[PDB]
């Protein structure tokens, strides 16, 4: 069963793709393991660039293709290197660039924690052919956390498995666990510019919703949350188009959820004040006056939803 | 005729083109044959990765090529394998990402029902020369419905048949029909995002429309209704730039449309209640109170679309 | 002069592109010719799938380039397959999808009638090299058309022609005709979503606009008609977001400026009937009573444009 | 020094990118050059297509790279055939799809001129090596402007001269001038739906705005250049949604900050109106009465625009 | 330890994009080292292009791998070149273009300074075996700086220096520094277009904004307040759909803010004008006509923000 010790070298990660559950990674792997020793130049380690790879393992070159397990497609794969020891030892060292997937919750988005994740599996060798006997993961980032969208939180865990593949197994019995690599780094979502641009202004137009029970006349006060009501909609357009597609309601979702509740509300208090009446036009002296009645039973409702 | 097995691993089934009736399946094959036995080094079954299955394919090795019949495009291929057992038998596994074809109806979107289908069938090789002698899907998907655009409904059907390709066959008489392997994969769309986003504002505003008639003046009444249409029109376009490109119109759609109506309807009301008179200003006290009518009357020849 | 006899099979034809003038085709050229008998395994007809074509035509086999004339860029190809059979003939067989190129008049939108043509010729053979027998094409597609963009009309015309290069023939004179092989699918646009969602209510905003009149002061007049223009710009918004690119007009783009016109004829009758006066607010006692008059005075000048 | 005679013919010119400078040309390339007397199967030309050139290559065929010096990426290449004749000459004949660079200026747009250029160069070998002999351009495009984009104007300009890259030359002094060969072809963009969907209505935008004179009052005045004012921003973004990106002011946009001004302006001028008084209410019957005065002030703008 | 020169000529360096921080460059590689001396046809250097290339890299050409560090993806190359001189020298040529990653801030757009960065190293050899003995960095850019969207001000930036890999090392102890290119270009953004299409206007909306204090009644100062609200909205959103895209306010993003603000400033003065009262209407003679007091009071603001 063959050594493989492996070392990703991760480069940036970017491009979150919020509806495919996405991101990118590019990066190095180092795959290193001890093969049967050979006759080098000199004496001086043999190295073999891209092309010629392939025709060491056309010479017979065990070099085991090692899939990315959850990679979207398949990964650009830059310069590919071969390190071929004297004393017996192989290197693999090659640069990619790959599409890798996740679960991702974006729920509470702007203030989502996902986890970028990474598995290597050998392709066609099982664990009783080829074992992976340690991985080491280096993420060469730090600093300008507010320059970038998201803040990493840790130095990368990980974690190797046995995985069983119980599908007709039957085929080689006894022997259908393959080892797995799974390197996790974890994150958080840094919310600075969608608070400032899209949750402050997103209130200041509710609230000053809010004003419509200021306005005097029974006309005024219905007339103008008609505008009201148009606001909330070229802002949920203004959002919408802004904002990561998701098949879900995020928190600034159900924000504008509220606002369309508020305002469909007021319709409501604003037509019930004027038509419930011993007259007529008896306004009603309290509940015309709900100034401050649900602005604060907005704000209660709303600390609600928090939880 | 050879018998071949066939075994499909379903990974991500994901990114439907509503347009161009499209969706992305990650997975794996497995096709097994039996040949005749060979002298394996070692005596267990000979792996083949990759390139070096061209070079055996170059000697003699006989890999039918088994085509994704509503494959749009040509699968990204990952990694492959060929795994040659002693008894014969040959093994082809391969990862692939494609992009398939199926009639999709989304009609009664954001409610659709969907089924993602794969259909398998040799390139070159007829019934009687290559035959499928079984074949199973596993879907080893589980949890997070409701993190997920869509939700997998059986464990997925599947169905060897046999075509025949009655045009000229002539060509090879007789021997014109080609076996065929047929997953189907069943969904349901989730239709939260659309109902709370969508749904239920779009309801808000044309439910506030009718507030119109809560009015007291004839101008604030019409002058009313145009800022009321100023908004289904905002609405309209912050749907249909964020909702899926079709050529039909979905029970959103017609919402919309409905919602263009009742203000319509009721600006023709307006100004037949003020213009129809024995006066001038002659509001038949009902027809200004069709407060009831057309809010009502909207959820009868509303609900009668849904017959 | 080698007979060529071809044929396609039409699989999907999907993706307009209204301002490239484009459209995707997918389906399998099957190309067959007749060359010396060649002594095939058993007796039985060779075949040769993908990767070994380009072998057997390193040993001498003509394999003539058939070149897609209309094909923008160069087509996906799917499975090759060479059939030899051992008393001559000669069988090509491919798939692809193409992205393709043909003149389109998109002037009548969303009622164009467009066709789908592709084109064939040999790349590097003249008419007296290389010469077609015959071309037939298959559309095996029929139904649910109310589920796709497009309606197919006919069954495919086909045409078989010679194309004269007679820029620098000189080089071999007297040949330089290529054979050309000229495939027509003709359609017709689903016009169902564009007349629901498009046409109805943009004649209902138009429809809408004309209810100003009805409206008592002067003031509210020209008021709510500046508001009508912002719907019709709200509209424009819209339109052009959602439908495709053109470098001109169609009849819904037409529908627009005739909306902003006769609301801007009705700013300057308004503005008109109020400051022609004798007094003041003389608002020529009849012309703000042109309620009736420039709505069928729109549709004269509406029905003037069916020239 | 080898002489090549080099012919191009241009199929397609589209897909124009304003941001990156960039437009698409689809066309054949051909390259005929005299080697030494070679003997061909027959007598007659020999044709040597595809895959089967690098073999040609790989026995001493000089075949050399003409490098596109102005290529966005490298080439589409189609299908590529070699003529050899046994006269010695030989044609290389292949066709391509490009992304080509050019300066573009779009700064009057709609009313644009743009040049396509093409500009071929041999990648390895100077102007004493391989030589230009000659070139010709055929634009075998014809008909319908009516229904393109952009409208071809000339009959494409031709340009073989020498560039000298005099750095370090050094390496081989005295010799190190490329012949290089430049296409022109002058085009013109198609006005049409720009003049009537855009200027057309940003016009009336524009002009309607200048009723606001007409309003009595001085709220009316006042409050409805604030809707004046939210439409020509509605009417800003649909023209920066549709129309081309660029990194400079168009005589749209410049219509559009126009729009913006008159109206700011008006804010002034109606304020102004209202409050440079010998009461309260001495509202400039006159300035008001500017109705006349700025709408020819904006037509001196216009002018202005030409100077 | 090989001497390696290098030039790198920059043709273009264009398409940022501000989310991924990428951005691409076009040009050509020139590499040049000595090797032991060749016998070439004549005397003259050899030369070697694209697919040949390989060839004589099966038969033991030592060509090194140079990888560009901070490329993103793996570079289109275009045509390569070899040549080989008598003397033993070597020279590699390839045009180039590719996505290349940089920190960018674009915290003060449209004010930015950027800096283009090419990182050059060699894939498999470390200092001591392969090392760049210099590099100059031909910009043959210039003028029509308005016409282009980035104006690159200094010359070229060069440095070579050594990376210390302290990664196992131990695989290869005390040889791992290989020595690095580093290209660095400065470039600032003509603020040209975003000034005169988005500063202008926006200012003239925010400013006009706060004529709601010459509006003498409460409800016309309230009410136009909201029609003022909707006005920034409308604003925001064409901002940011044509904006580029990034994870934190700008100076834009920041006026809109500010826009946002005082228009609330404004809700709330003004309804406080009309309840804080002895009477009732008692409209503060100060706080109504605070009409240069908070046009004033933004503009300090407004001027410590930039301090
Ligand atoms: C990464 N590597 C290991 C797994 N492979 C794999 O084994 O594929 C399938 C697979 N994919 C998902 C889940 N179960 C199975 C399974 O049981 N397979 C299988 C089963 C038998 C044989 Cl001979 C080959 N493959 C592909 C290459
Ligand atoms: C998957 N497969 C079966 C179909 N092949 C082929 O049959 O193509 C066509 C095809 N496509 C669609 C509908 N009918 C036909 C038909 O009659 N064909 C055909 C073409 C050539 C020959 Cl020799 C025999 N048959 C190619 C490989
Ligand atoms: C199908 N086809 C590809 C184009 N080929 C070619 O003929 O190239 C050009 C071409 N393209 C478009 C229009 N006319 C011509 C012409 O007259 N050509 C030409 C010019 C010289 C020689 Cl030797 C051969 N062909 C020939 C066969
Ligand atoms: C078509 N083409 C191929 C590449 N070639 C080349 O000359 O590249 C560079 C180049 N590109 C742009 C501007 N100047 C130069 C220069 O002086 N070069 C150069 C550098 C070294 C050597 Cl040996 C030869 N040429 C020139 C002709
Ligand atoms: C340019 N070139 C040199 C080094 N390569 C390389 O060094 O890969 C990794 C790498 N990438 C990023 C950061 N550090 C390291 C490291 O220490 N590696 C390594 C791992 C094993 C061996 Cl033998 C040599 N080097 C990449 C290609």
């Amino acid at each position: 069963p063959v050594d493989v010790s492996v070392s990703i070298f991760i480069n940036k990660i970017y491009g979150v793709n919020t509806l495919e559950q996405t991101y990118k990674v590019d990066g190095y792997i180092v795959a290193q393991w001890t093969g049967k020793p050979r006759k080098t130049p000199g004496d001086k380690p043999l190295i073999v660039e891209n092309t010629q790879i392939e025709r060491w393992i056309n010479n017979g070159l065990w070099v085991p293709a090692l899939e990315f397990i959850n990679v979207v497609g398949s990964p650009d794969t830059g310069n590919k290197r071969l390190m071929l020891f004297p004393d017996g030892r192989v290197i693999y060292n090659a640069r990619f660039l790959g599409s890798f997937s996740n679960d991702m919750d974006f729920r509470l988005f702007p203030f989502d924690r996902q986890q970028f994740v990474l598995e290597l599996e050998p392709f066609s060798y099982n664990n009783q052919q080829l074992r992976f006997s340690d991985i080491q993961v280096y993420t060469e980032n730090i600093d300008n956390e507010e320059i970038d969208e998201w803040w990493i939180r840790g130095k990368a865990s990980t974690h190797i498995s046995d995985i069983r593949y119980d599908h007709l197994s039957s085929v080689q019995p006894n022997q259908n666990e393959f080892s797995r690599i799974t390197v996790r780094i974890d994150a958080v979502r840094n919310p600075s510019y969608y608070l400032w641009s899209f949750i402050l202004p997103l209130g200041l137009i509710i609230a000053a919703s809010w004003s419509v029970f200021w306005l005097e006349s029974f006309s005024e006060r219905l007339q103008t949350s008609f505008t009201l009501m148009l606001t909330v909609v070229a802002y949920a357009f203004y959002t919408s188009n802004i904002l990561p597609r998701l098949p879900y309601t995020t928190v600034i979702d159900q924000m504008i959820i509220a606002g369309y509740g508020s305002i469909f509300a007021a319709i409501l208090l604003i037509i019930f004040a004027h038509h419930r009446q011993a007259n007529g036009v008896e306004d009603d002296l309290l509940i015309q006056r709900c100034r401050l009645a649900f602005p604060l039973g907005f704000l209660a409702i709303g600390c609600v939803l928090v939880i």
